[PDB]
């Protein structure tokens, strides 16, 4: 997150860290959202890769023992069947991960609230991106979980030529584009939390940014629209 602030440790309890094995160690690669005690929602591009993964729930600081983490294996990966490798603009950038165990819930570990199917946010709706991604274009991961306020940019504006044009589809959410705040590498797969009728729900799965940088004016961060995939999600869970 470029232009982030440190999240309180109990603000975003559905955020997870998706990590890959690196020798003797584990490295954060993507975010995700805990959606069942044994299921995580992330981006397809995070997991359509030759890596071995684990999930950390109750994670705040990637570099320090928080005393709240649960570390769990990834047992099954279900990428959306219409995802195309290395092709974010074609959409379908979503995957579900069945965890090797069911995590226990607490103020640091909660299921993400998902929107009802079909729900679309009014332009300029209040949302926060969260994650440990780069804090500057070509920078480094955050240590502590970051948040940034990214108001939505509706499809009509976002798909206009001054914004993303035809790159953006109606199965995506755009948010931000102020030139200061954005997602950046390592935020991918995490939640976009939007406040509607007094409740935060996870409306987006972080997907991609501009070829010119992370924080680029009129190039909002782009997310998979969760509410377009409710039936898909439910079918995967029910079949696995
Ligand atoms: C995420 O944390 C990360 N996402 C990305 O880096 C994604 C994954 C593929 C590359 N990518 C990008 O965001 C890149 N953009 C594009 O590849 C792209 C831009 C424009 C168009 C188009 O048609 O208009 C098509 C593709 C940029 C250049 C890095 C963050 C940024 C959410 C992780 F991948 F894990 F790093
Ligand atoms: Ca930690």
């Amino acid at each position: 997150v470029v232009g982030g602030t440190e999240a309180q440790r109990n603000s975003w309890p559905s955020q997870i860290s998706l990590q890959y094995r690196s020798g003797s160690s584990w490295a954060h690669t993507c975010g995700g959202t805990l959606i069942r005690q044994n299921w995580v929602m992330t981006a397809a591009h995070c997991v359509d890769r030759e890596l071995t993964f684990r999930v950390v729930v109750g994670e705040h600081n990637l570099n320090q023992n928080d005393g709240t983490e649960q570390y769990v294996g990834v047992q099954k990966i279900v990428v959306h069947p219409y995802w195309n490798t290395d092709d974010v603009a074609a959409g379908y950038d979503i995957a579900l991960l069945r965890l090797a165990q069911s995590v226990t819930l607490n103020s640091y570990v909660q299921l993400g609230v998902l929107p009802r199917a079909g729900t679309i946010l009014a332009n300029n709706s209040p949302c926060y991106i969260t994650g440990w991604g780069l804090t500057r274009t070509n920078g480094q991961l955050a240590q502590t979980l970051q948040q940034a306020y990214l108001p939505t940019v509706d499809y009509a504006i976002c798909s206009s030529s001054s914004y993303w044009g035809s790159t953006v589809k109606n199965s995506m959410v755009c948010a931000g584009g102020d030139g200061v705040r954005s997602g950046c590498q390592g935020d991918s797969g995490g939640p976009l939390h939007c406040l509607v009728n007094g409740q935060y729900a996870v409306h987006g799965v972080t997907s991609f940014v501009s070829r010119l940088g992370c924080n680029v004016t009129r190039k909002p961060t782009v997310f998979t629209r969760v509410s377009a995939y409710i039936s898909w999600i439910n079918n995967v869970i029910a079949s696995n």
